[PDB]
């Protein structure tokens, strides 16, 4: 009766910034006011569940994993579910190079 509306879903909870060292697996989770699908984007691009990407939803909550985090991957991801969408900067902290120092004790 009153305020009778239904259809599109809005992201009640915006994902949190993403941070993981190179060669890691990011995880973007969010929540919706109502059971609805989503489209995990990236640097202005649409992503899809596959080998590297893993999108999992549980009713109103969503999830997206990124296997193979690299310097390039470092970008901005947005989860769209209709008219609105979220965003969480993903920083890929390059792993500490295992550079082997050589010290023959000469100088």
């Amino acid at each position: 009766g009153s305020s009778g509306s239904s259809g599109p879903a809005r992201f009640i909870e915006d994902v949190k910034n993403q941070e993981a060292r190179e060669g890691a697996t990011a995880v973007l989770q969010c929540e919706l006011n109502s059971a609805a699908p989503v489209e995990w984007r990236k640097g202005s691009e649409t992503l899809r569940d596959g080998d590297r990407y893993s999108l999992r939803q549980d009713g109103t909550k969503c999830e997206l994993q990124i296997r193979g985090l690299a310097m390039a991957d470092t970008g901005e991801y947005s989860c769209v579910c209709g008219q609105e969408r979220t965003s969480a900067m993903l920083t890929v902290r390059a792993l500490p190079i295992k550079f082997t120092e050589s010290g023959p004790s000469s100088g």
